């Protein structure tokens, strides 16, 4: 089975998710902002990790823009058959794409606990 989550509701998972980050990863999440997107245009991806260029990363009025990790809704529902489990699914998506942005692979995150 799958659970259906709502646009609103999801943002609130997502939130969940993230306040849920360990700490080991929190300074690695500095400036960086979780979007979240119904559909991927790859099938297979639950989420996606956008590097903003340097040409973008600032704004007229001194502002600094956060890179940003899509997150699917469509897919990662999918996968899930409570809200629980979405909120699991989008935790394990997001430190997973941050680890791997700094070059920390999946055996290092089974070491990390991911």
């Amino acid at each position: 089975g799958m659970v259906y989550v709502d646009p609103d509701r999801f943002d609130e998972l997502v939130a969940e998710a993230l306040d849920g980050i360990p700490e080991e990863f929190a300074r690695a999440m500095r400036n960086v902002a979780v979007f979240v997107e119904d559909e991927p245009d790859d099938p297979e991806l639950l989420g996606l990790y956008v590097g903003i260029p340097l040409t973008e990363r600032t704004t007229a009025y001194g502002g600094v823009l956060p890179d940003r990790i899509i997150i699917y809704r469509n897919t990662i529902c999918a996968l899930c058959e409570t809200e629980s489990e979405v909120i699991d699914e989008v935790r394990k998506t997001v430190v997973h794409e941050i680890a791997h942005h700094f070059g920390i692979d999946d055996e290092r995150l089974h070491e990390l606990g991911y």
